[PDB]
């Protein structure tokens, strides 16, 4: 109920789609001075801030990142590494991470919701949808996250399908 | 009245328009296991399933046909091919076919409604609409029809105006 | 209030916006039978019938033209060459004309605001805004007019924004 | 209605139509003492005076000029070369003449009503309508007119149908 607004006053300004001949595909993302971006998702920006950059690549962590300009920190995500275990806000509803493992029940997940930031009960993102594998009644994802070191570390089950 | 209402409660999940740059210029046709979709209609079918796939070509009779796997084939259309003359239900209201030819009263018809099929009083397609051409007051439609040996006959009057 | 009003039915009519692949871009305005529309600006027209006609350039006004159907020839705009100093109309608000410089109190005007016919206390079209600068506390624009013989004339302030 | 009552009372004397196999082809027009009559209209005068005469050509004008006896000299149009922007009151209504150009409001003008004349809020003849063509919502004018100096002025927009 509230969760969705909440999620959807969070990431109204700082979510910006991706257009592909008027398809919405995919959700970059802007936090820490950096847009994170997908491979797999092909298309233009629809900020034209964002669009009018050069993004470098990281085709093993799956991940395109840039510098946001100084104008637009202020106006970022934020970030943390300090996770329990437990229950996380998602954009349809709620997300269970256990045993350092994000499941999100079934009934929701297709092509063109991916990028869209995992957020906790305070306002920080603390992963990023990349992918999903559908296990039994409760299907896993393939994301990122950062550890207490500092090294991006991406989480994928087998046999996972890109959405 | 009611008659655009069935149409619309018997053709909500089985017509699938076609995208070009977020206009709407076909329609599609599942019936039979068969994804009927014509040539001159250009652009990417809405429907994720129906677009990977392969579809063979007919440019004579105008037609693009595939393969619908099994578990599809009993959410289709009916088909049939014993017509008596008369009245029957179309999207934009009524149709009527006389001496084997389909008419449509004048206001209705511009570039974008191609494809739809044309039903009857029981709900089985009795021809899809290709085309049509301005006569008098009635106008006429270039369609494609069965028979009771099991041939596709297209009927095109004189000087179409493809849709 | 209400001098807005008047001038949405008017530009309902005959300005049209383009249509970058997912916004607003400029404006075309179809004024005494000839299509203006800005260079920098880039897109379509939204009717097919103003899509298709190639337009003539010139730089030096920083405006494409082309001509206008003959069935489209009444319905358009009015131009004068006459204009006291005072207050014209604008579609967003109001528009000071001083010294021969149409300035507008800022907060206003932005990209996507190109090719807007500043209208008159009459209905026709004295200006046609191409951008403007912040001067301070209000800004100015970078408008092309007419004079009494004929001529088109190009006004820019110092370090104009193409908007 | 008001001045097209004036307009019939007006033309009720001094307008005779121009009769092929009884079909109404055009209007011969009275004015100023010299009888007018346009070349492309086919037939004979209803008043049996002005059928028995022998009208010069003109064939650039789109005109037939005679001469008007001495007995009907007085049972003319009066005619004026002044013309202020605004209206003018035709046989079906008024006419707007705006940049030296008569115009109608659309539908009405066919094969048949030419050679009729345009009056004034004085009752004088500013124009003989001789043709026209469709601008979409608004028809203009091709007349023949007079001005200051005196000389006989035909004005002609591009493609006019001969009425």
């Amino acid at each position: 109920g509230k969760r969705q607004r909440m999620v959807m006053k969070l990431e109204s300004d700082k979510t910006f789609p991706i257009m592909l001949e008027g398809k919405i595909n995919g959700y970059a993302c802007v936090v820490g001075g950096k847009l994170f971006r997908p491979m797999h998702v092909e298309g233009k920006i629809d900020n034209d801030v964002l669009a009018a950059l050069k993004t470098k690549k990281a085709s093993k962590y799956d991940l395109e990142y840039a510098d946001v300009p100084q104008n637009m920190r202020a106006d970022t995500f934020k970030y943390t590494h300090e996770k329990p275990q437990g229950y996380y806000s998602w954009h349809h509803g709620a997300v269970q991470y256990e045993n350092g493992r994000f499941t999100v029940p079934k009934g929701v997940g297709a092509k063109g919701d991916s990028g869209r930031p995992i957020l906790d009960n305070q306002g920080r993102v603390v992963a990023i949808v990349l992918g999903g594998v559908n296990e039994g009644s409760r299907t896993a994802l393939s994301v990122v996250m950062w550890n207490e070191k500092g090294v991006t570390v991406k989480y994928t089950p087998e046999n996972c399908e890109q959405w």
